């Protein structure tokens, strides 16, 4: 079977695209929270994790240290997933221009569904996993950065069930990078085309590595769907951010992401 | 460094533009290691290159098929000139969005830079130097199309009077791609400072190779101020193609390069 042939190996090439490039996989990361990284709870820990135990703008205020971090894993994540996406060939035929509109209207979303490998119910690691802090410290920091921080872990929680592994969510990132209803897109045939292949080889490759998982691939489906919605959310949130938090910075990658 | 920094643009360059000067140089004048190139100069001898001999939308006009082959000629060297900047280490490092907003605002001034290498006062080479278009068939076009020429050839031969070789023009092309006042650029401190690495690069580069060259770096920069000149000139010609010749399409990688320029 050609098509189940060249399938497999592209599926093969995708992972060790996403084997080089991220420095934090799930196999790597679900080691370290099971069987230890200095637990962040509380300022004093946090400052501590900062000293050395585990570790931008001035410094203005608790919460407002706690979103500058956030805003750094996303601008070192955002590096990782461009590398990510340049070691897929048929990614980086395409014209830099779809390249970049590609990434920009996908990054918050396979960041979000990679969030979910370092993360369980009671926190999510930090550093490159030599710490932890709690979700409880998180949800208490002030409200308006608090806000864009548990619809991620309901979401990660719940994606976590499906018990998925790096070579599904390679496949899985991919997809979500490669998407054919992007704003802006150019040469929009070529990318959805390019999508449907990465599909078809997560399709097989959930019937190879996950022969008994009812209906796993179209729960994956909606999943994508899921994070479309929940960048949306966040994005709505990190909008009150700049309206009303006038006082605190926004990295100027993330400002051109949220541009419109 | 700074000439292993000219050494890696060179070899950069050489590896990812086919048509260099040099084997431009070699055929416009005679050398035998090379094939002699067809004379396209109506439209007999340019149908007679379409064929054969030399080598889309469908065939309405001479006017716009010529046209329509420029379209295609600025997108290959645009793919080109990606490869090219991507393989400035320094340039890869900046964030993507960087890379375009450089390359939107700089492929052009590159291309009409590097026309100059394949052009000379009768007309310029096509297909890889398997043909010799005229300027004179250039000039013959119907007035809107016709316009968007000639000005490249002005430049082309007075540019070409400053003998510069492809090592000159690998880091004459870096220093436009890398232009630290392009509209929009996220990080412009990184752009400004990479550049000026290149243009002491150039400039010390210049003076090996052109050790009698008087005043040949501000003549350069000179150049590169021509050059975001004629690149306006150019785009303003073209929008008002995209509206009066409403009927003539545009190559969606244009449309969007040209769309904010004014
Ligand atoms: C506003 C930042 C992100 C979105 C986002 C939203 C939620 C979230 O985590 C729940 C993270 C990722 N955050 C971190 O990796 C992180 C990193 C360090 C620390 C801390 F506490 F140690 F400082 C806390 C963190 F949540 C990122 C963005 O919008 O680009
Ligand atoms: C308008 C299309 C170009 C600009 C441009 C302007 C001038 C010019 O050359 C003088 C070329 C490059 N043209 C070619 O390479 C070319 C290619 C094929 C033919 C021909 F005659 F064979 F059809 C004629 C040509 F000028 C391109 C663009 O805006 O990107
Ligand atoms: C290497 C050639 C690169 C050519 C790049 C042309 C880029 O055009 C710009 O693409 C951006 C999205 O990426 C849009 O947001 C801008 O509105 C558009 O003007
Ligand atoms: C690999 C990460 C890429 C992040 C890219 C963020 C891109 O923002 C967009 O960059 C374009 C120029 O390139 C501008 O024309 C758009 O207005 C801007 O919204």
């Amino acid at each position: 079977m050609p098509q189940v042939a060249d399938l497999k190996a592209f599926s093969k090439h995708i992972y060790n695209a996403y084997l080089k490039n991220f420095n934090m996989t799930k196999k790597k990361a679900r080691s370290i929270l099971t069987g230890a990284p200095f637990v962040i709870h509380d300022i004093e820990t946090l400052w501590q994790a900062e000293k050395g135990l585990v570790w931008l703008p001035p410094y203005k205020e608790i919460s407002v240290h706690v979103f500058y971090r956030c805003q750094c894993t996303t601008v070192e994540t955002v590096r990782e997933l461009t590398e990510f996406a340049k070691s897929i060939p048929s990614f980086s035929s395409l014209f830099l221009n779809d390249q970049v509109t590609l990434l920009k209207y996908g990054v918050h979303e396979a960041i979000f569904a990679m969030l979910a490998s370092i993360v369980n119910k009671d926190g999510l690691l930090v550093a490159n996993g030599s710490g932890f802090v709690t979700r409880e410290f998180l949800r208490s920091l002030r409200k308006p950065f608090s806000d864009i921080i548990e619809p991620k872990f309901e979401f990660a929680v719940k994606f976590n069930a499906l018990e998925l592994d790096d070579s599904d969510l390679a496949l899985f990132i991919a997809a979500i990078i490669l998407c054919g209803d992007r704003p802006g897109l150019m040469n929009v045939p070529r990318v959805e085309a390019i999508q449907d292949t990465i599909l078809r080889a997560l399709e097989f490759h959930l019937q190879a590595n996950h022969p008994d998982a009812q209906y796993l691939f179209p729960k994956l489906l909606q999943k994508m769907a899921d994070l479309r919605q929940l960048v949306t959310e966040h994005a709505q949130m990190m909008q009150r951010i700049k309206k009303t938090e006038t006082e605190t910075s926004l990295h100027p990658l993330l400002q051109e992401i949220y541009k419109d």
